[PDB]
C-alpha cells in the first residue's frame, strides 16, 4: 500500500492556496469566533480535490470570459468561461468555477484582453467586489469596476489577474473567513467543502499564512490557508491511501535533525497543533514537514 | 539508488517556469537561428537549480524592494531586496536576483506598497522595460514607469506583481523571449548563466512547454516557451534522484488506452528533445502525461515524433 508523504519544501518555498502569493509563516490561533470554511486549498490526503480547489498556484482568484460594458459607468459584466476558455457549466456540482475567490472583499488586479483578428491587446486596473449583488460566479457572471468606460471590446477573450485587496474602521475588510454568496441573493451556496475545527482538547488549527498585497486604504491583509498549494498538487498525484483519519507530521530542522513540534494532518485535509492562543510559530527557514505515522483520533500531541 | 521520476501532472495541470501562468501546450521547432538560453525554469534532473531559477511559481518576474521617485516623471527606481526581504547581494554568483525576467520586453503589472506605521496601502499600474538602460537587477536596482507621480513613499516595502507584456512599431516584435536582458545594463556583461541549449543528435529538436502571456497594450508577441514546467523544477529539487546516464527516456502516455503517443529525451542538464523537423504544435490528449522509462546511453535514436 503506497506510503503517504508530504513535500519536503520549506514554508517559504511554498504557495498560498487561497491567493497567488508565497507562504510567509505558520500561525495558530483560536477559531471559535468564526466559521473556518475556505473553498480553495481544500484537498484530502488521498488526493481528492474539494470545494472550488484546482491545481494551479497561479489561477487562484483569476477569472476568464467575455465582457460587456455597463452604460454610463466604468463597470463591466464578465460572462465567465472555464479556465481553458470553453463554456462554463453551472450544473457541475461545485460551489463556483474552480479558483473563484473564497472570501468577501474587494480584490484589485488587472483585466487584460486580446482581439482575435489582429492580436491587439489592452489592460486596465480593475476591482471585483465579492460581497456585492453582482458577484454571481456560480450563475456565470460577475461585475468589475475599472479605470475605463470604453476600451474593452465585446466578444473577445478577457482575463482578470488578481494583485491585492482594498479597503475603505481599519482592517474591517476583507473578511477572509466569510464566504461570498456564489449565486448572490438568488440562492444559497452548494457543494461546499465542510467547515473545519479542532476537536481535541487543547488543540487549534495550524494555518499557513501569507500577507496579501494591499492596493488602497487600510485592508486586513492576513490570509490563512489550510494546506499549501504544493501539498494539494502532491496529494493529487500520489493519491496515497489514508490508513487512519489522522497523519502525524513532525516539523524538522534538517541541519540539527531536531524536531521542533508535531502536528496532526487530518485526512480530510487540514492541520491541528496542541496550543492555545494566537502564536506566530518560530521556525528555522530550512525547516520542513515530515510524515511519520498514521495515528488514531485520540492521539495526544506533544505541546507546541 | 533512488529511482528517478517526473510528475504525472498533465501539461494543462502545470505552470510555466518563465512567467506566472498555466502551461497550454507542447511545441517543437528549429532553434538553430537563435540562442536558447533562458535563465528561469533551469534545473538538472538530480535537482540542482541553475541561472536565476527559484522554486516559487508566483515569484517569477516579481520584484520586491524600496522605491525612490525620479523627480518630474512618473518613474520610480526600485532598490531590490531578495524575495524574502533579505538584502540582495550582487557579489553572489548568480546572473541576477532569483526570478528576474529572462527576456527583453516590457512587463506590465502593479506596484503595491504598505506603510508599516499605519497599515495604509496603495497600488498603481506599472511597467518595467527589461531592455532599457536602467534595468540593472544584477546591480540591485531597476526602474518602473507608473501611473503616479507622488503616491509611493520611500523606505517602505514595495512589490511588483507581473500581469502581462506590452508592445510599443512592427507588430509582434517584442518581447523577444530568446534575448536575455543585460542584467548589469551597459555597465557589465552577463555572468553565471545557465548554459545555452541545443539538440546535438541528428533529426532532433528541442521540445518546448508553451504558454500565451497576457497582452496589456499594443501588438506583443505573447508566445512564451520554457524548457521545464515549474512543477518539474520543484519535483527534481525535492527528489534529488541521481542521474544514471546523461539522458532519461520519457514516454508520453495516454492513461486511458495505455498507448504511447511519442517518446522524448530528458537531458540530465534539464531540457527535452524530440525527433522532429519543423514547427509543430503537438496534438495530445488532455489526460496525457510524461512517464520516465529508463536511462539510456548517448546513442539512443528516438522514434520519430
Ligand atoms: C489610505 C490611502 O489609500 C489610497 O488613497 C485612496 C484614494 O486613492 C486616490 O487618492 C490617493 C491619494 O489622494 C492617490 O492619489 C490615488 O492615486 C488615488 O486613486 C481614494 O481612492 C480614496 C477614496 O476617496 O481612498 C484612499 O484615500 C492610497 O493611494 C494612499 O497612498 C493611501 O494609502
Ligand atoms: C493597440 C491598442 O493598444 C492599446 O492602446 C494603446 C494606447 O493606450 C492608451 O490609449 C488607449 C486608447 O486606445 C487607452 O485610452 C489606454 O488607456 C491608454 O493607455 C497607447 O499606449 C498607444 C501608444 O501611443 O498604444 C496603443 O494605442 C489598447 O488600449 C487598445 O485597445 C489597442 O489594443
Amino acid at each position: 500500500s503506497k506510503p503517504f508523504t508530504v513535500p519536503i519544501l520549506t514554508v517559504e518555498e511554498m504557495t498560498n492556496s487561497r491567493f497567488p502569493i508565497p507562504l510567509e509563516k505558520l500561525f495558530t490561533g483560536p477559531s471559535g469566533a468564526f466559521v473556518v470554511q475556505p473553498q480553495n486549498g481544500r484537498c484530502t490526503t488521498d488526493g481528492v480535490l474539494l470545494g472550488t480547489t484546482q491545481l494551479s498556484p497561479v489561477n487562484i482568484c483569476t477569472f476568464r470570459g467575455d465582457v460587456t460594458h455597463i452604460a454610463g459607468t466604468h463597470n463591466y459584466t464578465m460572462n465567465l468561461a472555464s479556465q481553458n476558455w470553453n463554456n462554463y457549466d453551472p450544473t457541475e456540482e461545485i460551489p463556483a468555477p474552480l479558483g473563484t475567490p473564497d472570501f468577501v472583499g474587494r480584490i484589485q488586479g488587472m483585466l487584460t484582453q486580446t482581439t482575435r483578428g489582429d492580436g491587439s491587446t489592452r489592460g486596465h486596473k480593475a476591482t471585483v467586489s465579492t460581497g456585492d449583488v453582482h458577484f454571481t460566479p456560480k450563475l456565470g457572471s460577475i461585475q468589475f469596476n475599472t479605470d475605463t468606460n470604453n476600451d474593452f471590446e465585446t466578444g473577445q477573450n478577457t482575463k482578470f489577474t488578481p494583485v491585492g485587496v482594498v479597503q475603505d474602521a481599519h482592517q474591517n475588510e476583507p473578511q477572509q473567513w466569510v464566504l461570498p454568496s456564489y449565486s448572490g441573493r438568488t440562492g444559497h451556496n452548494v457543494h461546499l467543502a465542510p467547515a473545519v475545527a479542532p476537536t481535541f482538547p487543547g488543540e487549534q488549527l495550524l494555518f499557513f499564512r501569507s500577507t496579501m498585497p494591499g492596493c488602497s486604504g487600510y485592508p486586513n491583509m492576513n490570509l490563512d490557508c489550510l494546506l499549501p498549494q504544493e501539498w494539494v498538487q502532491h496529494f493529487y498525484q500520489e493519491a496515497a491511501p489514508a490508513q487512519s483519519d489522522v497523519a502525524l507530521l513532525r516539523f524538522v530542522n534538517p541541519d540539527t535533525g531536531r524536531v521542533l513540534f508535531e502536528c496532526k494532518l487530518h485526512k480530510s485535509g487540514y492541520v491541528t497543533v496542541a496550543h492555545t492562543g494566537q502564536h506566530d510559530l518560530v521556525i528555522p527557514p530550512n525547516g520542513y514537514f515530515r510524515f511519520d505515522s498514521w495515528v488514531n483520533q485520540f492521539y495526544t500531541l506533544a505541546p507546541m
